[PDB]
C-alpha cells in the first residue's frame, strides 16, 4: 500500500519516465529495496525451455536494458528475468521526450528507440557475476538475454550475430525481437531466423540457450500461420507473445494519449492474451509461449496460462505499483489455482483449449 498510493503516484509527479527508470535500476541493483520474502510453492515451478522456472513470473525486457539489476529482481520475487534489448553498438536512441504515462489508463507509451550501452558494456557486465548466475539458475532462476539491432543497419543478421557470438554463451535463453513499433514476409524471416539459429548452434560448447521470437500484438492473421509454420519448421524453441501496441484503445483518460509509440499496461491485456490463444492453437501447444502484455495481477496470469502461456513477464505494472505486484501476482496465481481446481500451475497450461 505504501508503494502503490504514496510512492508511485508520488514519484510519478516528480520524476520525468527516464530519471524514475534509472532510479528504479540503481535502486534496484543496490538493493535499498526491501527484498521478497514470499516462498514459492512447488505449484508455481515451472519446467520449460530446458530449465526449471521456480515461478513463472519473469521481468520483461526494456526494464534492465543494461543487465546491472539482475540479482536485484530476483530478489523482488521474480523467476526469471530478461535483459535487454541489447544492441551490438552502444547508442542514444531518439530524442527525449520519449516515454509517456497514461496514470489513468495505468498504460505507458514509449518511443526509446533502443537506447542500449551496447554489447561490450553488457558481455563485460554479465561476465563478471557469471559464477553466480550460474548458481541461480541452477535454483531455478533463469536468465534470458534478448537482442536488437542498431538504428543505421542495413543488415539485421550481422547484428544479431554479434549478439548470439558475444552474449549467448552468457544466456539461458536468448531473444530475437523483431517487434519494436519503434524502430517482411515469411521467407524473409526465415531466412534470418536461420542465421540466428545456425550462430546458436555454432556456440561454444556452451550447452546451448534456447532462441525464441518475440513477436508484436499488432499481426495478420497470415502472420500468425506463419510465424507458427516456421517456428515448427526451424524448431525454434519459444515465442514471447506480446511486444507493444500501436494502436489506442477507446477511453484512454491520459493527456499524453496522442502520442507516437508502443502502448503497454491494462490497455495491452486482453489483446495480448489473444494473442497467445491463437498461437497455442496454431502450434498445436507444441511451442512454449511466454505471455507478456498488461499482467498485474494473479488472475492476468491466469488468464494468459489457460490460453497457452508456460511463462508469464510483466513490466509496465511495476511502474504503477512497485516492486510489491510481483508477490501479488504470485499469491493471487496460487490462489486461484487452488480455487479453481489445479493441482499445481502446470496443469492450467493450455486449459481453454481443453474445453
Ligand atoms: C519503457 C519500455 C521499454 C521497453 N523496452 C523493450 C525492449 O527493449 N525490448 C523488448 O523486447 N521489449 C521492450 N518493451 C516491451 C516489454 O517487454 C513488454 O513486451 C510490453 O511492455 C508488455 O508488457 P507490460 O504490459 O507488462 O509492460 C518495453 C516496454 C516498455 C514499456
Ligand atoms: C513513477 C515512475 C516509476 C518508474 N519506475 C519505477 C519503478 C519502480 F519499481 C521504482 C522503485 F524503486 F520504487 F521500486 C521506482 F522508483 C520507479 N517509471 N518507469 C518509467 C518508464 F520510463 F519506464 F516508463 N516511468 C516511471 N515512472
Ligand atoms: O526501445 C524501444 O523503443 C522499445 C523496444 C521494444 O521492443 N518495445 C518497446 O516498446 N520499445
Amino acid at each position: 500500500h505504501f508503494y502503490a498510493e504514496y510512492l508511485m503516484p508520488g514519484l510519478q509527479r516528480l520524476l520525468d519516465p527516464e530519471s524514475a527508470h534509472r532510479l528504479a535500476v540503481r535502486v534496484t541493483s543496490l538493493g535499498l529495496l526491501p527484498r521478497a520474502t514470499f516462498q514459492d510453492s512447488d505449484m508455481l515451478e515451472v519446467k520449460v525451455l530446458g530449465h526449471k522456472f521456480r515461478n513463472p513470473v519473469g521481468i520483461a525486457a526494456g526494464f534492465d536494458k543494461n543487465g546491472e539489476a539482475v540479482d536485484g529482481l530476483y530478489k523482488l520475487g521474480f523467476g526469471f528475468v530478461e535483459v535487454g534489448s541489447v544492441t551490438p553498438q552502444p547508442q542514444e536512441g531518439n530524442p527525449r521526450p520519449r516515454v509517456f504515462r497514461l496514470p489513468e489508463d495505468q498504460a505507458v507509451i514509449n518511443r526509446y528507440g533502443f537506447n542500449s550501452h551496447g554489447l561490450s558494456v553488457v558481455e563485460h557486465r554479465l561476465r563478471a557475476r557469471q559464477q553466480k548466475q550460474a548458481q541461480l539458475t541452477a535454483d531455478g532462476l533463469p536468465l534470458g538475454i534478448n537482442l536488437g539491432k542498431n538504428k543505421t543497419s542495413e543488415d539485421a543478421a550481422a547484428d544479431y550475430a554479434e549478439g548470439v557470438r558475444t552474449l549467448g554463451p552468457l544466456a539461458d535463453y536468448l531473444v530475437v525481437n523483431v517487434s519494436s513499433p519503434n524502430t517482411q514476409g515469411k521467407t524473409e524471416l526465415r531466412h534470418l531466423l536461420s542465421k540466428v539459429l545456425q550462430e546458436r548452434d555454432a556456440l561454444k560448447g556452451t550447452r546451448k540457450p534456447a532462441v525464441l521470437v518475440k513477436i508484436a500484438p499488432d499481426l495478420t492473421a497470415q502472420d500468425k500461420e506463419d510465424i507458427a509454420s516456421v517456428a515448427r519448421e526451424l524448431g525454434i524453441d519459444g515465442l514471447i507473445v506480446t511486444n507493444t501496441t500501436v494502436s489506442r484503445p477507446v477511453g484512454l483518460q491520459g493527456a499524453l494519449r496522442s502520442e507516437t509509440g508502443g502502448l503497454s499496461g491494462k490497455p495491452l491485456r486482453d489483446l495480448s492474451t489473444q494473442t497467445i490463444r491463437e498461437m497455442y492453437a496454431l502450434t498445436q501447444g507444441r511451442i512454449p509461449i511466454i505471455g507478456v502484455g498488461g499482467v498485474s495481477s494473479g488472475q492476468d496470469a491466469l488468464e494468459k496460462i489457460q490460453a497457452g502461456a508456460s511463462l508469464v513477464q510483466l513490466y509496465t505494472a511495476l511502474i504503477f505499483l512497485g516492486p510489491p505486484v510481483v508477490v501479488r501476482v504470485k499469491r493471487e496465481l496460487e490462489a486461484l489455482l487452488k480455487e479453481r481446481g489445479f493441482t499445481t500451475v502446470t496443469d492450467a497450461i493450455g486449459a481453454d483449449h481443453r474445453r
